[PDB]
């Protein structure tokens, strides 16, 4: 085994570390002066912008399907670059590139040329958003014998009919909130909404996902597409994952991602479990940032002593444990994004694997930015530091992408219980 | 042994429910309209007012002082009460309290009945403070062949002369930077702050503390005083600890708090031992809030499921971690204000416990505010729940009125080295 | 609020202190010689006895009943004094204690009568035990639909036939396995073992306690009651608590406890609750043998240093760690028993708060047994040191008397569960 | 980047696994009968002797210096696989392969030639021994000005006299007491022991290191190398680790490991920073054996219940979070053995990664054992399981092979604080 980094691996780290630092770093400039949470986000446009000039939205689609993706550990090594930095613009791009991933998953050429193409052109600012999470939660989701999600669609025609209500959604609805590029529509099939699920079926196999572009949302009445509000959120403030209510909104069944079922939610699955994994990058760059500022004001701040504070043991101890999770962090989201790139490896050990990384990485991460401002002390609170921000963007990865409580620590459990459980598989093979 | 609440302590309860329910829920709607920290500050002097009206500043002097202070134990069940609501005003009385502390505890009847008459009074919006902590730090305020204080003062006749810079101290600045009613400035005594404090001098030994009024500041010239800035906090954004700057300050030396040396500097520590306490009652209004804001949530929440999420372990888990960490939080506040109280035991033992119960308390109001948030959810990261606002607010105990890994631990650390460490003196006596 | 201990619970420590250093210090001499569980606890007969004389085992019953039973914070702070220096023999007076209470709290004062005396005469080794625990568990005892007790009793004319399995009740077996001079068994009403619980009838309606004596054992047949085993524990390797085998087992009716139902599963789970209170003092008592043999070590070893390694920031944090959660855990044990004994009290609070200080003392006991030994270093791992066996008996208080992770999370989630659920009634009443 | 496992490491890992269930597995029915530590640790001389004719003794040595160890990696799984079963003899290779490194990392073929052949010709049960540790502790034998090593050493004609005791040194004194084949004794030069070192000389100076074979203490008198005692483990009871007592014991010049002074103690730090990474893989068998246990208790078990226990949420929790220190730790460990065959990073990376990994792995491991305890929950205290000795084993690694809080945790404090410090050298490059 190694882990030595390959040219490219390198380049990589080398061009996103340059980018947020003559970008992103220009970024705030523009947003603070903005008075909410969209506003933020739309002051963060030209930014995104850039983002596309320099390939990085189209680094999110695979080579064979006109992207220029090099590989997970790639993107995992460029994320935690822009985190590092700025989560702004940053999250925007990780939003795009999961609202992708079912695409870029199923099965279809056709649809993927058609829906892709915008992203692949290296021009605008192409938003994409997978629309799963609702106001009601969605932890339960797939829970035998529960309500299931209560966005609905039923098949009228050559179209479907999308009713219900979504919210968190990253940027769902686009800059000016009539409709992201491609926005990846999860819903439960029910012919009456009126009447519960059947207590009796698998709800995985109840699932649809339904492609909707800004067209789509244009050919529909003003009413059937509506944005009744923009959560004001502790951290990553320029992001938008607004409350969207479809109120009979036609979708033509050509925008179908795939046959409703079993195989739409395994997209579903899979393109959460690489999000789970890549996760890891945005904890581990948040918190490396707290930790290199508290390691930099230990090494040269005395605090009024006769030496720098990182001489304290106590202080010394709080580094120690910040640098160790970050290390671990790091090493387990790239066995996770490789494992999950492994071919020869089932798929219940690529899941395993992705879960445990994105309930670590996002665990520690707070910690780790808790123990900085420990060790850094009062002038860690104050806003003229990075730990205020740092903090609040730290909190929401253990709680998004899939809390770690309600949603990966359950999915990881079911994968455990299961009588063929291979433990170590990703590891040592069977 | 017992717990039961006196008549007394339950009628203070009772009073800070109603005065936090009636005036502090009323605070928000006010700062939340400024835009700076002083202009916040400013915004809550109505209701800091009101708390004078209510005579919760009167109720920071002890009786024979002409206070209504009736014990430790009433102002922690008012503390807790008020924080649980809102921490803006509330923290404004505590800053006071500190302030007060000193004169409180001097053997000076002259000067606690000159200085203590206008918070006894119970009109106006009287503001105290200890101005202690500096731009460069203060947690080896006291190292022998440290630097020292910043902030000097020397004897120029019959009055002395301050030079040098505070940071934090809360109202230090007064409702309008002119100063606050009174303030007690520690500074460590120095000929010339050209040269280095004497490495073979103990600094205990060369601490000195002044009151500084309003009228102190108006005798001096405009430059003699400055505040230099007002920091932003991540959290109590409406609080007020300027930058101030002292240049050729001059103050009566009827305004000397004590004979400078070992005496001063015991003032100071049995003022921060007493605070350090309370500050306990503080992680617990806060620390409960968010508990008390999960277990609702909890218990009316099903998140899409069949049942309320509590009903998954979990969840409960995390609940039930809150509530010991709340809990025991409690019963050590209670047993350490007590313990302050009880002149029967010795100084080390006392300071020991109220350094015990500042580590602990504001080290797991911390854990409570992050697991009641990881069990609530995405929701909690929105600013439609109080959740957002109390992450902030708690982060600050762990780090202010003396952090726990820079002073606290080193100050029980001290006393438990000692040879004559009595370890449970306080529970099974000496 | 007042922690002041009065003359007779400052003399109970003393009693308790004396009769352990005197007495139980000369236990391992004894025991350390044997080869097998039943023969170490054998060998702590002759200790058991001194307890006798030295009125502990009347002390576990309240002077209304004849006994001399102050309270229940003397007895916690017995308990304390007693484990601190050896688990051996103290745990065989908290096993007595456990099997009495549920005579202790029925309703039936000839019963009482007849079955403590051997308990207050301070005659003799009277054994008492709660047998409940068995060999497949218990923590789902009461669930309805679940298997329940595989210990059944059936009424057959006059007389109540046992059959099943008991596992784990200390000292059952009294000291020849003969039988517990007293034995509380707690069993499932079943007309017919072989078939399962009816899962239409709730659990806790068919649950009966008999009452079983040598004398019981004694009138049936050799193999109706026999010792399939005795476990050898990782600590506390001087107590007993076979493997007991009921095979047609004749009792007489008069030796019900009570009626069956609601009411025999009331004594049995007051019973577990106000041990599971109990059980923080002999945690505490473990973990301050740690705590106090690193202290001191610490403030007299070097370690080829300069300095007693008390001084260095590593190792006071960890001490100052272990201190807090001492200190912390005896606060809550206090408050548990003196919650326990207010009549003005719902039994919900009660068992809440009890769970509480079970869950929160044995787990933190853990922890403070290995910090101890982290900054003790190399040498706590010596059995020239006590470390050794404080791990391996520190270790019994999370899994035993109701495991933290299957029983007491569970009773206490059931509670805050509930929708009239009081947080804080034990503390600020209703 | 790159985790997959080559068809060598893979065949490593089926050999090691052969040999621990056919020749491991026999083993404690031979130590257990015996009654002391020497008598333990000689009954395992029969399977270290079988462990020798496996290679996996010569597999402790380099392939350019005439041994068969393939690399780090085929190590710490060779290692893993072999703690997961049975610690003992297991332990007794890792304690040759540390006494082996000083020999094997200098850089003089001939005393290589020399000292290595026994332990690379497959044949009799050859024991290697690093003998550091002391009575007094070592932890700052190199503080500038502190007492420093105990065992000192003086050149005396063509010859050097040791003089002191150590303590701890694995198998230091052979099967019989007559000396290991090879021991590396780490001495302070001095002159005169009977005077303190100076303390204007830094400490690292004046370290040599002296080799001692069976032949050296045959040619010295019977009083010069004595057994002064064998300390009784909680754990790992089969090893041995004397306290000796060398007295005017001389030995060869040419003996000598190299010139005294920062090259020796290079040697011996070089060794113990490869021997805490390879530690990491100790603690992973241990904590692995103890996962696998739960786990396949916790699927196959329902306590009673209707389910098994792995479908309750709160055990869930506990097999995950075990799961994840050991995956989190194996890539740690992997990371930091292949960082330490990096010739293209400098020492101080390799060091700091090598603590970490120490620091990390030992830690969790403890955490690991217990939470697999408390989920399987009373049943893991009895010896009728492993739980009991997985946890007297477990608790050994963060005290062993350097401290985590004296040495450990020091040594990487110190290079965090030098001014050329690369937090992710060992990851991007420098
Ligand atoms: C993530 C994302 C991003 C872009 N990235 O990728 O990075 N985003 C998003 C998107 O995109 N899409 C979607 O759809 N979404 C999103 N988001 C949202 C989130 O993710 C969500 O919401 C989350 O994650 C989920 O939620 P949670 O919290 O996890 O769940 P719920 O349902 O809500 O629940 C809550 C709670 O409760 C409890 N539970 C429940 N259930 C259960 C439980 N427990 C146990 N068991 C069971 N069964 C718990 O505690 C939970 O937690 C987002 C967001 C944001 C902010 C951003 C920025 C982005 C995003
Ligand atoms: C508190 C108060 C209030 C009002 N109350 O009372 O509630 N305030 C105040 C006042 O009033 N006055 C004064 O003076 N002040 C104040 N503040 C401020 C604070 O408190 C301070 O600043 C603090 O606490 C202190 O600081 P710290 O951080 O703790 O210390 P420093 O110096 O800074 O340091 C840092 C760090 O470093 C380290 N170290 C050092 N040294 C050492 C160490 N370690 C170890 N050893 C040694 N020796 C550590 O890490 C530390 O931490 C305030 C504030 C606020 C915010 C408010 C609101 C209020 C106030
Ligand atoms: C305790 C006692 C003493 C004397 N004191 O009091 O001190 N002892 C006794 C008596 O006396 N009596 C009786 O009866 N018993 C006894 N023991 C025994 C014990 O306690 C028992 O066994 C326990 O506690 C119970 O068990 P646990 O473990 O807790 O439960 P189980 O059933 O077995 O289970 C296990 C596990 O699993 C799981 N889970 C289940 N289920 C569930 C769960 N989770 C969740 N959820 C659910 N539902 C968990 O993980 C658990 O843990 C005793 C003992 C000993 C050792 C001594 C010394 C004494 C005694
Ligand atoms: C390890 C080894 C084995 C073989 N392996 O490799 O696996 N072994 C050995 C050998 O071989 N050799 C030698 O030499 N040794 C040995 N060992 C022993 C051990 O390792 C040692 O001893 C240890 O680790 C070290 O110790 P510690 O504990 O770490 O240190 P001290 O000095 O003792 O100390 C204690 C304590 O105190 C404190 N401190 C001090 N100082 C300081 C501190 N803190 C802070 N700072 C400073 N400066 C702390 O707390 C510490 O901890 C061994 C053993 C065993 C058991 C085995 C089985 C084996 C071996």
């Amino acid at each position: 085994v190694d882990f030595k980094l390959s040219p490219s691996q390198l380049e990589a780290r080398r061009h996103a570390q340059a980018f947020a630092n003559t970008v992103l770093t220009k970024a705030s400039a523009e947003y603070s002066t903005q008075k909410d949470q969209l506003s933020r986000f739309q002051a963060t446009r030209p930014f995104y912008r850039e983002a596309v000039r320099h390939g990085l939205i189209k680094a999110q689609v695979p080579i064979p399907l006109g992207g220029t993706m090099e590989s997970l550990v790639h993107e995992s090594i460029i994320l935690e670059e822009l985190f590092a930095v700025e989560p702004a613009t940053s999250i925007t791009i990780v939003a795009t590139a999961l609202g992708l991933m079912p695409v870029i998953l199923c099965d279809s050429p056709s649809l993927q040329e058609k829906f892709l193409k915008p992203f692949i052109s290296g021009e605008g600012e192409p938003l994409a958003s997978l629309m799963h999470s609702e106001p009601n939660g969605t932890a339960n989701w797939l829970q035998k014998g529960g309500p299931g999600l209560q966005t609905t669609a039923r098949k009228v025609g050559n179209e479907w009919v999308i009713s219900g209500e979504k919210l968190w959604p990253s940027n769902s609805g686009g800059w000016d909130y009539k409709g992201a590029d491609l926005a990846c529509v999860v819903c439960r099939v029910s012919d009456d909404p009126s009447k519960p699920q059947d207590p009796n079926v698998d709800p995985a196999t109840q699932i649809a996902v339904l492609l909707v572009t800004r067209e789509t949302i244009a050919n529909n009445k003003k009413d059937a597409y509506q944005i009744l509000g923009e959560p004001e959120l502790a951290g990553h403030i320029t992001t938008s994952g607004p409350h969207t209510r479809f109120t009979e909104f036609h979708v033509p069944h050509e925008n179908l991602l795939c046959t409703p079922g079993l195989k739409a939610q395994g997209l579903v699955e899979t393109a959460f479990a690489m999000s789970a994994a890549l996760v890891g990058a945005m904890a581990i760059g948040t918190a490396r940032a707290a930790f290199e500022e508290a390691l930099v004001f230990a090494k040269s701040d005395t605090r009024g002593g006769s030496k720098h504070i990182i001489e304290h043991q106590s202080v010394a101890d709080k580094l120690i444990d910040c640098k160790i999770r970050l290390e671990t962090s790091r090493l387990l989201v790239w066995k996770a994004v490789t494992t999950l790139e492994d071919e020869a490896l089932e798929w219940k050990v690529k899941l395993e694997m992705a879960m445990q990384t994105k309930i670590y990485t996002t665990d520690v991460a707070v910690e780790c930015v808790i123990d900085a401002m420990k060790a850094v002390g009062m002038k860690s609170y104050a806003k003229d530091m990075s730990f205020p921000r740092l903090l609040n963007e730290v909190m929401c990865y253990p709680l998004f992408d899939g809390g770690n409580i309600g949603l990966r620590r359950r999915q990881m459990q079911r994968v455990m219980a299961l009588e063929d459980y291979e433990p170590w598989a990703a590891t040592y093979g069977s």
